[PDB]
């Protein structure tokens, strides 16, 4: 059946992504400087919990469909496909900038996946969609520090050297 | 008597502000925006629990002299006498702003409505001072953002684009 | 994209009646007597704490997909769609009556939306069926206390001065 | 030996009686209705937790004296021997009655059963009287409810529509 | 100094009077019987641990002024100056009735107190502001039950065979 | 309306499913043996606890779209349509065989109401979906025991008296 | 029967007792000094804790058997029967003494009633065993201050002004 | 009296032959070695924690009868009566059926000691019950790793090397 | 506004006396000898923990009504106006009386502090009271030692080498 | 100076280590089948954690000593020198055996790394003990599967289909 | 022996800076002021609790190895040696420069302490190397907010006035 | 290797002189009478808990470096090598004697074994030095309430029947 291999499909591939940003929210967490530096220390934190949660449980859920689940190294970088995190010492604005676009592709992806999967595997489809709102409530926690407002733009001009981010 | 009138009044008022503030602190910490977003999602979090259980107390101390409480919407809307929080995206230095200047409000009424109930009812007065107290409190926490120092007069101009707040 | 439009609108409507929800059960809480005065004043503490959650998740989902949310007193006023609470003491029954109504008609709304949303964003729907879930439980709640059963029609009338409610 | 004989004989016997105790206390969780619905629901939750803690303690007591411990649907069935929890919405009278009622005869048997096993098993005895405690501090719960008093008969007639339990 | 005799004056006679409710809650939690049992007897838990922490602070507030603490059987016994609660079997609004009046009947002699040792002594004066705070909620929640509201008088013929309280 | 009776018919035989699962794990929990006797033990304890809560929420979900609840042994007996459990000593093999085949139709059957009732009644679905995750997650749990690998078949020889499962 | 008037006598007898020793715990809790007031302090909260909770155990055991209790203040003076406490100020030793012998004499009291009870009702004896546990450890904990060693008598010289207690 | 003598006798014996179940479950939780070693080292420091906590109250209660408490090294070895644990790594079946044969011998004991002293000290029998229960608990779980099925006679040759234990 | 003046005034001064008794309590804790050392040391941990989450409060409380807090190390020491505790090795009974003496003055200076503010400020003179009350709470507490009974003067003799403190 | 280029060196690749351990425990909790699959999940979830924790250390006194922390996807490939654990469904006996290895090698690193950097920075030295002490715990843990005993060499033919490991 | 003045003087000499840093993050939480104000509040008071734990376990083994230890506001002034912190509103930028150098500076110390008692008393040196650990711990978090990235300088302009820190 | 041999010895010596250290501070815990009988009970107490723990560390820290551990009873009386404790009901001066001279030997043998293991095996070492570290502490403990000091010798004449210890 293809369904099976609908339902492997969409929880390997999100199961990946989470673990990307397993890694990348730590690097973060770690390397971050600047002015938001703590602040995002707190929030990369918190973000890095969440995520690791669900993909213990997508991971789970592959196996409860009958699949083993490649949480491999080698397949984390094997499936790049998404823009990777600078080494070394890192500026609050440029993980504030990444992980406003980084988020928002991973939740767009799970988005489809859902769809992919929701009447083959309803029970699939119900465990993305809560990977889905946690992506995209943490999508919006990034945001927020650069969102435009009726008396301030946010460009983040004070948190990038007086440049625009 | 209006003994027990002095007291409904001061307790149904401070109820009344206490709801406003509510109300105002979760709409600020849903929408606020730019470099402190999240800081002050924190804090404002922080400050709606102080808020909310000093609701209840005096609600309840209002039930404890013999009157009902009044809650309602419509009468939250009835008492504005108090700026209103705009609606959309808010800046963070426009929810500094606007606490720094409602909390302050709100903490002069407590204090006068303290000084009318202290000998008629000293119990509800006390209630009183604990509220005022924690809104005072609040209220330096909003104004040390701006607070001016002998190295820098913090203008607020790096979370306002520019501009002193 | 009225996608967008679609998602604004559940999640925003919802909102509003869950924060109307949130003043009328404090509401009755504090003024609630007679016979079950203080087992509806326990029942609506829970009620209001499970309500107040979901108000926040809600107004943080309208967030994330890009959203603010508006939680203003004015906003709750200008949605009234809905019968208000008397003030003053409240009686034991009519408590009862009025959030039997009150959950029965705010759970077929939010039953409606969860139809419109379900396919632009299925996320969304996700979270308004955990809020239908915990509205229709409180439903049953009230519900219960008048629930007609084959020894006992459970009229009120013990609880309403001879009179069936 | 009659003493392992009689050791399992009281303990499965009882067990049994607990299981039986732990359906209809949830069937009456859910079901029950009238004016004392809501404080029942959390009663009858209570007594469940203290049965089933009981029942496991019972059943690993049979165990511990060599012999396996039956607990099968089937079993409960078998052992009637006990009047049956009508099906559909309860009433709180009825529901008062109906535990008065089951709560006495279970203690009275297991009453019956510390005798029996007391000297050829003085550390089963001891766990039986333990289950006994709990059994009739739950049938003094029930019966306070329609306890006669020097200022009220306590008949039931308000949780009864007019008529004495 | 009659400004130490004051104190211990105001300190001594509101300990007295809260282990006499210590003893009355108690009796009535372990006696009461009726409808309102349960609820009665978890409200009376509340209470009894309300007024017991209290007293040791009223106890040891003494102490901190320099005077030991009369908490003897005798002396509660020698101060009765209030009614005594019955033995046996107690009725719900028979039980509602008694600490309506108990705890106003406290909560006025506290009130008078507070006036008394105020400016001798504002600690001790707080501490006792602090007890009336209790007692008076207390009332509330006593009183509460027979409430008369629009739609109910709350007479309490429910709970109390047919007839108004 | 056949979509109550739809709501009704699902929640209802997915109830008494778990409520069978209940008595079937405890059971189980008791009497197993062998070399993986306390493994199962502990694994069958965390099982009986996911399924009674899931039990509680269905028999809840039941009563809040207006329907009794039918949790009674006979009721169990009655739906047996399902393997029963062997009474006495039970082998670990022979428990790890009979969950993997429960769980695996349990959840099948389940997985089937969700399409039925997700139309009518998303909140019901939704629900069921919860529930069928759990009952395939455990449903691995007692599948990985006997799960092939590439260096082992996992035949169950060690735990089965040299012979496969 | 008097079997109930046995169980009574007996649990009624131990209540008043514990009542008695709750009152005089507290009051030595307070007014304990010397260089072993703030270990008596703590120690006698320890027991006073032991004691309620044994109290309200007692008490409720008797309603389990179909009785009222008396936990009134006029009852715990009419059953004397036992030394009192001094009021004022009390020392190290002078306290010790006295539980020492207090909780001795109630000890044996327990004792007595245990085999009394114990074929009537071993139910109300296994509780009553419990209290004569804990009273008969807390005699051990105030007797081991003065208890005689090898190397040193343990007058209570340093704790008594220099003389044997 | 040799009622203090038999109390002394029964309650030194079992703390003894409890320190000795201390030292042999600790020495088998750090050595046990097998398929079972870890399955083994975590139920090995579940009974050490129960066997502590009973020591503690065995030792406690021969104090509280008025007699010192023996728990030095010389005392244990001095009562061996009982086979001693292999030192170097322990093997899980050599494990099992070490603690098979020492709980059932521990359990007999106690079992004696409990009839010997019943109705001089009922106090000091309750408690070598509550100590039985928990080594005949704990005789059951180290018996239910070779417990004979219908389905397998439970041998052990899988933890054996082939070989019956 | 020497309103303003009169609040900094009675706070700073607070504070600094707060940080003087957190210092000497924590030197007590660590160097205290004797026969009451652990005692002591305990109980000034105790005292520590109150002592510094008051200092907090003060603090703040200097910052809510607009001041800055000066708790600086020299700002303490030029604030003596207070004995000093002896450095090395402490006696019990030297700390017994050094603390006797400092919560004392303390108390004593803070009650002052409570009427001059008052009127200008309530709640500022509400924290202090709560000062107050810990403070002369911590007195009575070293006090107690050394307190005259009518069975024994509690001169300390014990412990101070046989002399009177 | 190659003194920070020393502690950088011993920090990052001990950082590595664990990610790649981090991520190879998780892969087994997972994908682990066979007679100890549950077990084997367990404990390797205990692992992770413990893992995990010094992970963040480790990274963040990198960062104390001034140096930012390589945590990505890319440097844990990169890293290999070390065996990568099987994709799949992974057996029992193969997880043993593989940690086994992996831990061992691991631990002698680290070892060899605290020697290195011991006497340039020995906070940081202090730190890799800590590590290497975690880590040939869990070493020991895996290796005691297969620890050969007086009685039985453990080969692990059991759980290996009859075969040695 | 100059082994034990060795130790003496390094656990003295860190106290002292330990107890110094106490008073300055304390002072620096109460008046720190500007946009990163409540950011550095929060990590001030993480900061304080983990200094004052570390000044605790000093002093204690300063006393562990047989010498008193001087914690007095006199001695933490006559070791001033390190710049004092501002009196007054303190700017964010001022509080991060100033914790930088502190920090750094303090860490600087405590390392040559390790190495000055390394040999003579290994159990001090690993105590201090804890405390290394954690001084320069907060040294990075406080360093990191101006933290050179290859995107941002993070001059800290924008919480300086415009002007580099 | 003799690195091996180093280790086990350290580690095994640790292991019997900790676990001599638990039967000893028990059997104080027990038997300890006088003035400070309680607070030395809770203080044995604790000190218990602390050596229990390192007790459980030492043996797996030989089982990780590849060596059984022997904890058993006729070990630890083969090891002797140290006073043994008294039999009997034992005086307050006697367990502080006691122990201050036990612990004290005991850190001495581990600071010797530290400097024996430190270059072969830096890991043991660390963790002898954790052990060292609370040994000492607890004797400082010991010593603390005979400690001499400039106003009192405390010679325990008081704890000792008028005769220095
Ligand atoms: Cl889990
Ligand atoms: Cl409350
Ligand atoms: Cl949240
Ligand atoms: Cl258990
Ligand atoms: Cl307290
Ligand atoms: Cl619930
Ligand atoms: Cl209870
Ligand atoms: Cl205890
Ligand atoms: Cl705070
Ligand atoms: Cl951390
Ligand atoms: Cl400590
Ligand atoms: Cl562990
Ligand atoms: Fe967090
Ligand atoms: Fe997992
Ligand atoms: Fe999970
Ligand atoms: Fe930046
Ligand atoms: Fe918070
Ligand atoms: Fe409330
Ligand atoms: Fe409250
Ligand atoms: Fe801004
Ligand atoms: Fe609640
Ligand atoms: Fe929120
Ligand atoms: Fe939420
Ligand atoms: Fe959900
Ligand atoms: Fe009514
Ligand atoms: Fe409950
Ligand atoms: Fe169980
Ligand atoms: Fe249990
Ligand atoms: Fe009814
Ligand atoms: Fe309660
Ligand atoms: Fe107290
Ligand atoms: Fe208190
Ligand atoms: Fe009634
Ligand atoms: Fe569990
Ligand atoms: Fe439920
Ligand atoms: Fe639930
Ligand atoms: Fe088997
Ligand atoms: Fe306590
Ligand atoms: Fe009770
Ligand atoms: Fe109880
Ligand atoms: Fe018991
Ligand atoms: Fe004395
Ligand atoms: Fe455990
Ligand atoms: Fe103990
Ligand atoms: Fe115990
Ligand atoms: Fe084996
Ligand atoms: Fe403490
Ligand atoms: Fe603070
Ligand atoms: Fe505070
Ligand atoms: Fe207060
Ligand atoms: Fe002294
Ligand atoms: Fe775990
Ligand atoms: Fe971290
Ligand atoms: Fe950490
Ligand atoms: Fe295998
Ligand atoms: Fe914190
Ligand atoms: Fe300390
Ligand atoms: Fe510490
Ligand atoms: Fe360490
Ligand atoms: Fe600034
Ligand atoms: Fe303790
Ligand atoms: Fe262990
Ligand atoms: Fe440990
Ligand atoms: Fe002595």
């Amino acid at each position: 059946t293809e369904d099976l291999k609908k339902s492997v499909q969409a929880l390997q591939n999100t199961l990946t992504e989470l673990q990307a940003l397993q890694l990348q929210t730590k690097q973060a967490h770690w390397n971050v400087s600047g002015t938001l530096w703590y602040t995002l220390h707190e929030l990369l934190q918190d973000h890095y919990e969440g995520i690791s949660k669900f993909a213990d449980d997508v991971a789970e859920r592959q196996l409860s469909v009958g699949a083993s689940s490649d949480g491999r190294a080698i397949t984390i970088v094997a499936a790049s496909r998404l823009p990777e995190i600078p080494g070394g010492f890192l500026d609050d604005a440029q993980v504030i900038q990444f992980f406003t676009y980084q988020y928002e592709t991973v939740g767009q992806r799970i988005h489809q996946r859902v769809g992919d999967v929701e009447k083959v595997d309803p029970t699939t489809a119900n465990l993305l969609q809560e990977v889905e709102h946690i992506i995209e409530k943490y999508q919006w926690q990034m945001r927020a520090f650069l969102q435009n407002t009726p008396t301030d733009p946010n460009t983040g001009f004070d948190i990038n050297n007086g440049k625009p981010v």
